[PDB]
């Protein structure tokens, strides 16, 4: 991977259609999109999300565990490999699988309450400390390796935990075993194990993720990069890694590629305080030397609204923060998501911000 890299982050939901001739279109055009963008790299959702629910309950390759909404992840993963001169990562959830519901679910401790339950505005996340969950999972990424070529993967966001979480039954005993007592009220108050806690759950995380990865290079080669999505929050104020289970000194050591949410609309930054948090956000990451040569900076495409709706961000506005990340000598960045049906953003008002060539 020659440098500088230009991320597309995209959706297959936009291009399934139930007529297949239509499907058959839209992948033309995405692809000869991708190859006017003239970028480097295309993280491509391997995952059906139509309803944004935060579980994946189907996917574009066909695998021994969850249905097929159709067989349209290789399809275009080797067509723009190939015809639109990008590299492909895989993106996958790590956690919010709609597996069987025997399965131990990531759940938080309410408060007052004794009973362990699930969070309705967080991710469905499988607990990474049921070991049934680790193999099954790893199915999943063995079928996705097994029938499709690409070049990463592209871990979710989904692997986090709260300051509450994971409350579950295994994930109590595995804290049990590594030294904690078993209660999370007494853990989140104590200043020694509340710190070692919080790295704790980063590690096992981290250390999932991994095991994935390796299951996934067994098959396709060793080759395979690896990048994760980590949320701002522990880049910019590292104490908040506390509520996220993320470390972004973690990530950068485990990881090809750090893929932080440059989305100051998502952290509820006023319209006009934009550039100076993302002014702010590269300052950080130059504190750790070579940590913006193993980042990749994803700014936000849409504005996603309290009642479910989204609306673009101006692509004037996008190419003006590509300017903006640039000047502050941070060269490897891209966005999220890709609208193909709309040309947003748009392919002329962006490129000569974003484009290689
Ligand atoms: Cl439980």
């Amino acid at each position: 991977e020659k440098s500088p890299q230009r991320i597309m982050h995209i959706d297959l939901d936009y291009v399934y259609d139930e007529n297949l001739q239509q499907m058959d279109r839209n992948i033309d055009v995405l692809i000869q999109r991708v190859k006017d963008m003239q970028i480097s790299t295309v993280y491509l959702q391997a995952f059906a999300d139509p309803d944004g629910d935060g579980l994946v309950k189907e996917v574009w390759f066909p695998n021994r565990l969850l249905p097929m909404k159709a067989d349209i992840f290789s399809r275009v993963a080797w067509q723009l490999r190939t015809r639109s001169g990008v590299n492909i990562y895989a993106w996958m959830p790590v956690l919010s699988w709609d597996l069987d519901p025997t399965l131990t679910r990531v759940k938080y401790l309410p408060t007052g309450e004794k009973k362990a339950q699930i969070h309705p505005e967080q991710y469905h996340r499988l607990s990474p400390f049921d070991d049934r969950v680790r193999a099954q999972v790893g199915m999943l990424y063995e079928d996705l390796a097994g029938h499709a070529a690409f070049d990463g993967i592209l871990f979710h966001d989904d692997a986090l935990l709260s300051d509450y979480e994971d409350a579950s039954a295994p994930a109590i005993t595995a804290y049990q075993q590594a030294g904690f007592s078993g209660s999370l009220s007494e853990i989140r108050q104590n200043p020694e194990q509340f710190k070692q806690w919080a790295r704790f759950k980063s590690r096992a995380l981290t250390d999932f993720t991994l095991e994935l990865s390796a299951r996934v290079k067994a098959i396709r080669g060793p080759h395979i990069k690896t990048a994760r999505n980590i949320f701002a929050l522990p880049v910019i104020q590292p104490e908040s890694e506390a509520w996220f289970a993320q470390n972004y000194a973690d990530f950068l050591k485990s990881y090809d590629w750090t893929a932080i949410m440059a989305m100051p609309y998502l952290e509820g930054v006023a319209e006009k305080s934009a550039d100076q948090w993302l002014i702010q956000l590269t300052n950080q990451i130059k504190n750790i030397p070579q940590a913006k040569d193993k980042s990749i900076l994803e700014l936000q495409a849409q504005n996603w609204q309290k009642n479910g709706q989204h609306q673009a961000i101006s692509s004037q506005q996008l190419a003006h923060w590509m300017s903006l990340l640039q000047l502050n000598g941070v060269k490897n960045y891209g966005y999220y998501p890709d609208n193909f049906l709309h040309n947003q953003p748009e392919i002329d008002l962006i490129r000569p911000e974003f484009s290689t060539a």
